[PDB]
């Protein structure tokens, strides 16, 4: 169907046409005519290549243009908010303001009140709901992108909860991959179900095994090695996307490929890759990237800094970079299909131990093959090495995706969610809590929820004994300041407990390493990892700074190589964080502590939040003597600077490096910068035109 067959506000039609959208794929047409334009809930389970976002965009905008109010778009990862923010930009042209809200959990963010479209993670939205932001009542529709994640252990419960809170309160639309129990999820969501396998480009799926690829139709094609699949694609002026389990494997395979790909590149292509390879800021992780890119092959994984990942994704989308070997974590950042998708690993290091990559993910990966503009057929190939090809074919290609199970039993999320109910949602009796539970997806899939109930009852004990809540004289369950504060900070009650239990120590010896180590031991952060060769040096430094730690014994819970590792991981993290506030250049940190740019950015952001949370728990506990210290530390962690640079960080385009160059040249305050001649800032090594322009604009 065409845009003009669409029964929506004409200002939407104009925007679509202006984007070059004239018609809709069959799956989209079915969805648009399912009732969502009328306010009905819906679960859209179709290929990613078939444009799920557009369907949601139309539904959201149409919803608020007719009923006014707001639309909330729930993105899976905060690093994905930006992209959505950019593509939602043209809605500003018809008077709809778009905003990104993904951090600062301890805020009502009332400033979002004047916006119409709000992009945020499930956690951020959960957080806002707890704070009771005055604009929440304004939300008419919430879109849960990659809603199948509700079945994921780590964060699925949070998505389930915000859905439970919003159901019946706003229209709910889910964008989902293919699953095993489509109707069960739709039923719980009181939604219309749209299930389709239609895609714009035919997808051919097969399994590669010892020299041959056997396609799902039974035919065979010879390829001496799996990499020939990549060379063949490039030889055909098309591209390839290779998926691997580990970061180091991603890089090693990228270099290997690039070694044979370079000789398949035109003279220009080679010079274009060079200009690109040259622009990568000096750095170990970036050194490998540049060297591989000069061959037409890049690697993609969370260790790379945002800028580097953007470069790789955009140039892959431009066909400059011919192939990309990437990991799972942020592969969603690469929004560009590829003629061929090669799944190199089908087993991944698991927690308890190795396990097969879920069928759901394998299907999502294969569904990335076939570019609409260049391909008439996309090929998704599963590489089997240790597995029987017929078994792999039967399991992944012929078999059905796994059913999604609620992950509400997660002790981490459940303790946080049970406290949140009492501390921010007014739940005061066990019966009421179980009432909320009876409306969860968890309960929906079950005949009974006896164990969860026993699990909740014990959580209440934990909260009572630890003083987050209390039983009033009325025999009701009520929160205490510690509890309310913990709920709003969004930290797990366990990390709050840790902060409370070690507060007396922090007060006695307020110091960086100890604080950074303490927070790095909490469930709310993922510390840096370390290789075996690093341990000896880590151990030495540990003894050196042992007396500054609040958690000193590496084995208070056993000798499990897992627990000793956890402790030292937190310790190494504390060391990196100290270098960070001591203004050691990123390149030097990456190099000296064997950590990656992407991880530094992530840990720094999380640390700022946790140091802030520690400051706030110190407040509720009355440990006011360390609040100023903690507040200052928080800001130092936020920017990676010494206390004296703080006054300059409010400046546009000014980071730790520029603040330093400014300060050392005599511009220490906004006042010094205010009375400066542009030439005075331009002489400073590090400050360029665009920076002075932004600074002078900022100042007037």
């Amino acid at each position: 169907m065409r845009v003009d067959e669409l029964r929506v506000d004409e200002r939407i039609k104009s925007t679509l046409k202006e984007r070059g959208i004239e018609s809709f794929y069959p799956p989209q047409a079915e969805a648009l005519k399912s009732g969502i334009l009328e306010g009905k809930n819906a679960l859209i389970s179709i290929p990613t290549a078939s444009g799920k976002t557009l369907i949601a965009e139309i539904a959201m905008v149409h919803r608020i243009l007719t009923q006014g109010g707001k639309a909330v778009y729930i993105v899976p990862l905060k690093a994905l908010a930006e992209e959505k923010f950019q593509e939602f930009q043209d809605w500003e042209k018809i008077g709809l303001r778009v905003a990104m809200a993904t951090g600062d959990y301890d805020s009502k963010d009332e400033w979002l009140g004047k916006y119409d479209i709000i992009i945020a993670t499930a956690e951020k939205f959960d957080s806002l709901l707890r704070h009771g932001s005055s604009w929440i009542k304004d939300v008419k529709i919430l879109v849960a992108d990659e809603i199948h994640l509700i079945g994921s252990r780590d964060r699925g419960a949070t998505l389930e909860v915000i859905l439970a809170h919003m159901l019946g309160k706003a229209q709910i639309i889910g964008l989902s991959a293919t699953i095993g129990n489509p109707e069960e999820l739709a039923e719980w969501l009181n939604a219309e179900l749209i299930v389709s396998d239609w895609r714009p480009v035919k997808l051919r799926r097969g399994v590669f095994y010892q020299g041959f690829v056997t396609w799902e139709d039974g035919s065979i094609d010879r390829f001496s090695s799996w990499e020939e699949l990549v060379y063949d694609a490039i030889r055909k002026k098309k591209g390839a996307l290779i998926f691997v389990n580990m970061r180091r494997k991603a890089e090693r395979v990228a270099l290997e490929l690039s070694k044979k790909v370079k000789s398949l590149l035109t003279k220009p292509e080679i010079r274009a890759l060079n200009e690109l390879a040259d622009s990568l800021e000096e750095n170990p992780t970036n050194e490998k990237l540049a060297k591989a890119i000069r061959g037409g092959v890049a690697f993609h994984h969370a260790g790379l800094g945002r800028d580097e990942r953007v470069l790789v994704e955009e140039n892959f989308r431009k066909g400059i970079i011919k192939a990309v070997v990437a990991t799972p974590t942020l592969s969603a950042g690469i929004n560009t299909p590829a003629f061929r998708v090669i799944i190199r690993d089908i087993w991944r290091y698991s927690d308890f131990g190795m396990e097969r990559i879920p069928i759901i993910e394998v299907h999502q990966m294969l569904g990335r093959a076939g570019r609409p503009k260049y391909d008439e057929v996309g090929e998704g190939i599963i590489v089997s090495t240790s597995d029987d090809p017929r078994e792999v074919m039967n399991h992944y290609i012929f078999g059905k995706p796994e059913k999604l199970f609620s992950q509400l039993s997660n002790e981490s999320n459940l303790r946080s969610q049970v406290l949140a109910l009492i501390a921010t949602f007014g739940y005061s009796t066990v019966e009421e809590i179980l009432k909320f539970i009876s409306n969860t997806f968890y309960a929906y899939q079950r005949k009974d929820t006896y164990s969860l109930e026993e699990k909740i009852r014990n959580i209440l004990y934990f909260l009572l004994e630890n003083e987050f809540i209390e039983i009033s004289l009325e025999d009701k369950i009520r929160p205490l300041s510690l509890g309310i504060r913990t709920a709003k900070l969004y930290i797990d009650p366990y990390t709050a407990k840790m902060f409370k239990d070690k507060m007396e120590e922090v007060v006695k010896d307020p110091n960086p390493i100890g604080i950074f180590h303490l927070i790095s031991l909490t469930p709310d952060i993922t510390p840096f990892n370390y290789s075996k060769r690093e341990f000896e040096r880590l151990e030495e430094e540990y003894y050196e700074f042992k007396d500054r730690l609040y958690f000193d014994d590496p084995y208070i819970s056993g000798y499990d190589p897992y627990l000793e590792r956890k402790f030292f991981r937190a310790f190494k993290t504390a060391l990196v964080l100290l270098a960070w506030i001591n203004e050691v250049p990123e390149g030097e940190i990456v190099e000296k502590y064997s950590v990656e740019p992407g991880d530094i950015y992530r840990i720094v952001e999380t640390a700022e939040w946790l140091v802030y949370s520690l400051k706030e728990i110190a407040k509720v506990l009355g440990a006011y003597e360390i609040v100023d210290y903690l507040e200052t530390l928080r800001v130092r962690v936020k920017y990676g600077i010494r206390e004296e640079l703080i006054p300059l960080m409010q400046l546009p385009l000014v980071g730790r490096r520029r603040a330093r160059a400014l300060y050392n040249s005599g511009f220490r305050s906004i006042e010094d910068i205010s009375q400066a001649r542009p030439e005075e800032l331009l002489k400073i090594e590090g400050i360029g035109v665009k920076t002075v322009e932004a600074i002078f604009k900022f100042l007037g």
